[PDB]
């Protein structure tokens, strides 16, 4: 019902999420202000697992100064036992917002799409590739989208956003993140994932790999959006659109 971080006393409002070792809480400070505290319990965590959390914190602290589209981290407490991260509190996650919403206004969709490329572009500049991108790594705060996960540590489980190169890499580049964002935008346009209809997961993996499989892009009034979707969802990483290219596309730029 209460926890301390760097002397500061935060009273727990509710629990948002959990990822086994982790637990996220909606808390309030002394002045009734809202924050979200991530709690990690290192008691049973391994040497490799600890450096993944040590790495994610470092980047999440550095990269905060490089984009308003990356989740704010106000403070943190690290000991051998736990990790207390005091971050900004969002309205709702993108996955929950999309699963709820029936309609998606073109002006909102385009705005969110710009927020994502800005975050994803920031991380790529510091040599980070997320790889596992899903609407859950995004969070609506002050009507603006923000990146919570850098895909470094363990996230607090849909196969609908997997890049083809990843499935074929069983025997990862920035183009892997383009495919995944392409799938989040497609689902923001057509209401469903590109391979969301393929019930069997073994077969769903067969589809993403197979080039003789044609992905559907129904005729939309937003001409540029359909071209964005056709460029992001190119199976060959070499022939796929880049993040600096998407940022200079007519979809993002033309008003
Ligand atoms: C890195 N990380 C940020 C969060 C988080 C921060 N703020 C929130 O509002 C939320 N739902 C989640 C969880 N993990």
């Amino acid at each position: 019902q209460s926890m301390s971080v760097k002397g500061r006393i935060y009273s727990i409002l509710k629990q948002i999420g959990s990822g086994g070792s982790s637990k996220v809480f909606q808390v309030l400070n002394e002045k009734k202000q809202i924050y979200a505290i991530k709690y990690v319990n290192l008691e049973e965590a391994d040497n490799q697992t600890l450096d993944s959390y040590r790495n994610e914190i470092a980047y999440l602290n550095k990269l905060q100064q490089h984009s308003d589209k990356i989740i704010r981290l106000y403070d943190y407490e690290i000991t051998d036992q736990y990790i207390y991260m005091v971050m900004e509190c969002g309205n709702i996650d993108l996955n929950s917002w999309l699963k709820k919403k029936k309609s998606i206004d073109p002006w909102e969709r385009k705005s969110y799409w710009k927020n994502m490329l800005e975050a994803v572009h920031t991380i790529h500049q510091h040599g980070i590739v997320h790889s596992d991108l899903k609407p859950a790594n995004f969070l609506i705060v002050d009507g603006m989208l923000k990146l919570i996960d850098f895909g470094i540590a363990n996230q607090m489980g849909t196969v609908n956003y997997m890049p083809p190169e990843a499935i074929k890499d069983m025997s990862i580049s920035p183009k892997s993140d383009v495919w995944s964002l392409g799938c989040i935008l497609y689902y923001m346009t057509y209401g469903k994932t590109p391979f969301q209809q393929i019930i069997n997961q073994i077969s769903k993996l067969h589809a993403i790999i197979d080039p003789n499989h044609e992905i559907e892009f129904p005729d939309i009034p937003e001409k540029d959006l359909q071209d964005v979707l056709k460029c992001c969802l190119k199976r060959d990483p070499k022939q796929r659109i880049s993040i600096p290219e998407l940022l200079a596309h007519p979809y993002v730029q033309i008003q």
